Order: structure tokens, then C-alpha cells, then sequence
């Protein structure tokens, strides 16, 4: 099954023009946590914006440009993409919007992380129907010595 | 020589006891490149946000209240504190406010970072005359995908 996974700010902003304008560690840990030893699907600008490849994952790479990193793999189309990852239970969907967009219709869960941070954002997550999900899971975090927002972890499924 | 180094947002912003609400992976190396291989004076609430003993540093808390870690040294005073570093040239104190309070009127450098971020907070780094202070290295960066605000290094001599 294809699960997206994203962190989003009020109104559901996924990114900016620059880093987002939050330390989270804590929900570092959740996005590693839940996407560990699972193939991840991401954008060029989301790879760009990470920096190496992920530790134990296979990361792969959604773009219509030639490969910059012999570490990764390098896909053009969402049908590439998935097929690139296998037979595995569960493929990770990691951002960003675009692709976000792409792979909305096919995802039967959503792991999200709410942020309480107000921004003017640059991509937004797509509108998500609620009376189509089922939250299974909550639980909420306020700020703290390593964490500088509150934010609460959720996952939902589709109905 | 006792220098203190800190991180300010706007209007001299510093951190209480929530972590800040930004992503500066450069000001961290900065912070690191002027500490490593050098005495650490610090308070019980930067402690807590720093999670552990910073590698490559004498650790030093200075506290009323009592030693968790055997890993780093507590005092309860300056005169212990700096009783601590041994003979050394150049202590650093990375605060937080209280620290810096008590350490300033023995100061003779300061390193810091100002950062385009406008927080709310009840703390500010003490007020120094920047006349009983001389500019002596300043340097721009602009935000990017990595770091989340535009911040300036600056260093400033006591004259
Ligand atoms: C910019 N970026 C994209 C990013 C960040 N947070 C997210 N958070 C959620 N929930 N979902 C996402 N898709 C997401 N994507 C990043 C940047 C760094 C790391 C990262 O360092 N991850 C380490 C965990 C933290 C650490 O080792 O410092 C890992 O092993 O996953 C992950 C994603
Ligand atoms: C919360 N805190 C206090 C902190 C943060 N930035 C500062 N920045 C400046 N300029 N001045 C300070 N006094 C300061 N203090 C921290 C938190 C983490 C690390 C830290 O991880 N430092 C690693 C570098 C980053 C990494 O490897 O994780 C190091 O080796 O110094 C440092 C200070
Ligand atoms: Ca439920
Ligand atoms: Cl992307
Ligand atoms: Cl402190």
C-alpha cells in the first residue's frame, strides 16, 4: 500500500522558500521511526533540502531531470517510482506538494504531524477530504527544552 | 580571557527554557568551530536543551540545585565556576541569561550571532555599550534551504 507521510503548519503549509522555522527533534524521530527500513519516494527539491540519502531506506528519487547521486535512484514517472520499490508492504510518500498531489488518489493512510506554527507558505499539502479518513492514532506534544513547538502526531486512514 | 557567546533574535531575543523557533545548522557549526577544545560554562536550562555533554569541551553547570551527570562538572558559583576551567585561555560562557548576567562584567569578548527572527520572550542578553565594546568582525548570511533565517556573526572586543 502507499502511505504519505508530511509535517504541516497551520493551514497546511508544507514548505517555504527557505527551512522551515522550527527545531523539532521529537518529530525527527517519529518521521524516522515510521519510515525505517521502507523504500521513500521524494522530490528533487525535498532530496536537495535533506542532503544525503536517508539511512537504512531505499531512497528514490521522483524527477524529470538526470541524476546528480549514484547513491540514489533516479525515477521519472509515479509508475516508475512504485515499481522501483518491489514487493514490500508499504511504500513511504515523503514530499514534496507535487508529489504529494501525485500520489494522494493511490494512499490509503496518511501519517501526519500537526505543527502549531502560522507561516506564509510556499506549498501547501493537498485539501484532504475528512469525511474520507479515519484518525486511529493522536497524541499531542507542547514545546519543550529540544522541541520549538507544540505539535501532535496523527494517523489516518482511508475510509 | 572570558568570553560569552550567544545566539539573539530581534530586540535581543535569547531562550528561557523552550527550545528557539529556528533551523541553523551554520550557526551551530559557527558555535561549535568557537567552543570545541575549550571550558563550557553554562546554566541548568541550556543543559537540558543541549541533551548531553558537548563533545571535545570541558563542561561546566553552573547551579543552586544538584548534579544529575557525573559526565560534567556542577558548581553552585562564578568563583567556582571559573575555578573549574583551570588555566586556559579563553573560557567561554553559552549562557543562558542569568549566565550571561553574572559573566559579563567580566568579559572581554563577546561572539555573536543576530538573527532575523522576531520571538516573543521575556529574556534578552544583557545590555552592553557597544561604546565599551569595539566591532571588530561582522559577516552577513542570507537564509537558504538549509538554515531558516538570514543571521549575522558578529565579534566584539572590550575597549
Ligand atoms: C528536510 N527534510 C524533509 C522532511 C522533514 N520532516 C518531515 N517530517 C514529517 N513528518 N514528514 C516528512 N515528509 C518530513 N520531511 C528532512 C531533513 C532531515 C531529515 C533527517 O535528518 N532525518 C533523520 C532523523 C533525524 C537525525 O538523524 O538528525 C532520519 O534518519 O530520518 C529528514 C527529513
Ligand atoms: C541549545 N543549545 C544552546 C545554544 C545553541 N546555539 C548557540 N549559538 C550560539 N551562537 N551561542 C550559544 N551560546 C548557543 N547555545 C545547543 C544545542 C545543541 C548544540 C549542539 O549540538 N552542538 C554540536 C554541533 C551540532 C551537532 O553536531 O549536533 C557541537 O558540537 O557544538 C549546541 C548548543
Ligand atoms: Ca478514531
Ligand atoms: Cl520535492
Ligand atoms: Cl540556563
Amino acid at each position: 500500500m502507499i502511505s504519505l507521510i508530511a509535517a504541516l503548519a497551520v493551514d497546511r503549509v508544507i514548505g517555504m522558500e527557505n527551512a522551515m522555522p522550527w527545531n523539532l527533534p521529537a518529530e525527527l524521530a517519529w518521521f524516522k521511526r515510521n519510515t525505517l527500513d521502507k523504500p521513500v519516494i521524494m522530490g528533487r527539491h525535498t532530496w536537495e533540502s535533506i542532503g544525503r540519502p536517508l539511512p537504512g531506506r531505499k531512497n528514490i528519487i521522483l524527477s524529470s531531470q538526470p541524476g546528480t547521486d549514484d547513491r540514489v535512484t533516479w525515477v521519472k514517472s509515479v509508475d516508475e517510482a512504485i515499481a522501483a520499490c518491489g514487493d514490500v508492504p508499504e511504500i513511504m510518500v515523503i514530499g514534496g506538494g507535487r508529489v504529494y498531489e501525485q500520489f494522494l488518489p493511490k494512499a490509503q493512510k496518511l501519517y501526519l504531524t500537526h505543527i502549531d506554527a502560522e507561516v506564509e507558505g510556499d506549498t501547501h499539502f493537498p485539501d484532504y477530504e475528512p469525511d474520507d479518513w479515519e484518525s486511529v492514532f493522536s497524541e499531542f506534544h507542547d514545546a519543550d527544552a529540544q522541541n520549538s513547538h507544540s505539535y501532535c502526531f496523527e494517523i489516518l486512514e482511508r475510509r
